[PDB]
């Protein structure tokens, strides 16, 4: 098909964990769009019901719901991984609890449980892990000299995630960062120690903006929080998010696809970082898309993100898939909130 020399044959089955999630649903969408069959897991079939209906209508018989109530359970993937040529492990703890135990441990456990299943399944040749830019750093507004590459690790989050008092408003963020960081480190360590017969790549998105396919049963994650602002809600949690990088949900789906099928992408940490933004650029975009609508006034200046990311593999993947360059923030936000038109 489109993808020449794809490592996974046309129509191959890909297992996507936590398929009812926001980012995962976009990864599924892109896989289906490219002719691959997908078996997506969710803690309940009901959680995927609306998305199943969407995909059955758009991609008849290409998506299959698979129930995995406990992603940490021994043998959890024995049945659903059968025949899969690729695996995309996307599910992770996003409760933003300040409890290191309820976030970090399960994050690592879920990651290794999926990796072990893949290692035990000869048919699996490619594995893509959804990490995050927080596995490299927590944004530091107005700070110069920050360049993140594939060797950048958020080592400071591991210590802060358990040294910071619960009163620090960034506590849960550091715990989440430690969970992502330790989970990804564990994945690469597993690869180097066990040397399984599949290739691993990780996608590290920053703030993912895009269409929430199932508003009914999808909270939306990052995009859901942005939608709440669109609807006029200004939550303090929103203030716990500093200026950083955005990335289109469409592009994140494409990066996962590239990691699963492009031959030139192996053992890479692919940054999903299109450009910088802050809540005021978001509000500005809202006002541009809906000139007649009332929106909250600008937030106080929160500085700007002066960091830079090594996006070489990301750009290589996008170009190889025929969608070169990053989708703009205006188009990304429009994918989420639409525009004033008729
Ligand atoms: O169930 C659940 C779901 O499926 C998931 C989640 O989803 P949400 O919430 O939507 O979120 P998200 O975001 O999509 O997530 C996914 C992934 O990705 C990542 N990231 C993201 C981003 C943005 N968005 O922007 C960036 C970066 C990165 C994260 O981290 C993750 O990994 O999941 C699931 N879960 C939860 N919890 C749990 C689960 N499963 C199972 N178990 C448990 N515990």
């Amino acid at each position: 098909a489109k993808i020449d020399n794809a490592v996974l044959p046309e129509g191959s089955l890909v297992l996507v964990t936590g398929a009812n999630g926001f980012v995962a649903s976009h990864v599924v969408e892109q896989l289906l769009e490219h002719g691959y069959k997908v078996r997506g897991t969710a803690r309940s079939a009901s959680k995927l019901a609306n998305l199943q209906k969407r995909w059955d209508a758009k991609y008849p018989g290409r998506f299959e719901t698979a129930v995995v109530e406990d992603m940490l359970k021994q043998g959890a993937y024995d049945e659903v991984i059968k025949g899969a040529a690729g695996v995309a492990h996307i599910a992770s703890v996003v409760s933003f609890s300040n409890k290191y135990d309820e976030v970090v441990t399960p994050a690592i456990g879920g990651t290794l449980n999926a990796l072990r299943a893949a290692a035990a399944t000869p048919s699996v040749k490619r594995f893509v892990l959804t990490s995050s830019t927080v596995s490299a750093l927590i944004p530091k507004p107005n700070v110069e000299g920050i360049y993140l590459d594939e060797k950048s690790w958020n080592l400071e989050s591991i210590d802060k995630a358990k040294t910071l008092p619960e009163s620090d408003p960034q506590k849960s963020l550091w715990v989440y960062a430690a969970s992502k960081t330790e989970a990804e480190l564990a994945a690469w360590k597993f690869m180097d120690e066990n040397k399984p017969h599949f290739t691993l790549n990780a996608v590290l998105p920053n703030y993912t903006i895009g269409t929430i396919f199932d508003p009914e049963t999808q909270s939306g994650s990052t995009s859901g929080w942005m939608m709440s602002l669109f609807n006029g809600e200004v939550s303090p949690a929103l203030a716990l998010m500093p200026p950083q990088y955005y990335v289109s949900a469409v592009d994140i789906g494409l990066l996962h696809l590239g990691c699963l099928v492009l031959p030139q992408i192996e053992r890479r940490r692919v940054y999903g970082t299109a450009g910088t933004f802050d809540w005021n650029t978001v509000l500005a975009t809202f006002r541009k898309l809906y000139p007649s609508k009332t929106f909250p006034a600008d937030f106080p200046d929160q500085g700007q993100d002066l960091s830079k990311f090594d996006t070489a593999p990301s750009l290589e993947i996008l170009k190889s898939l025929g969608r070169p360059g990053w989708r703009s923030i205006e188009e990304s936000i429009k994918d989420l909130v639409g525009s004033e038109t008729a």
